[PDB]
Formats: C-alpha cells, structure tokens, sequence
DNA sequence: CGGGTTTTTGTCTGGCTTCACACTTGATTTGCATCACTGTGTAAGACAGGCCAGATCCAG
C-alpha cells in the first residue's frame, strides 16, 4: 500500500520522470 | 499481559553498468568403466605306536 499512492501521486505530477534527486522531500507533507 | 526506541530491510523510485543468452561442428579435454592380478593371513603341541631294557616271575 505504500507504494500505490506514491504511483498515484507521481501518474499525478509528472502528466504536467528522470529527477529522483529533487524528489527526495516531496513525499514529506504528502503521507502526514 | 503489551507502550518507547533504535536496528534490519524489502521496497518505492526510474536510470547507469557487466554479464547473460540463441546457434554451429570439429576438435580438444575430462571423466569413468574395465581387466588380470596383489597383500595380510607364516611354530609348536598333543597323541599313538614300535622298541628294547630292565624289572617280574618260573622252575630245576
């Protein structure tokens, strides 16, 4: 289940996907 | 009987290696079965039997 919603999420902010560095201290106020 | 606080980990995430993987055929190299033999078995003791010797007995 951890894993479906960060899909979902970036399905949802990447149709607006090489940048993992960046990414790192998105998912902090997305799980809280 | 189960609340705190670090360990112990598989991922999420997508993008970079170094090895993995279809075909030949003619060798070339290993792996394994087969066959006629080998050594270690290895010195004394028990018992019957013929043979004289000498003791055991016989009779004038």
């Amino acid at each position: 289940s951890y894993a479906f919603f960060v899909q979902t999420c970036r399905e949802e902010h990447k149709k607006k996907s090489v940048n993992f560095s960046e990414f790192s201290k998105k998912c902090s106020e997305r799980w809280k």
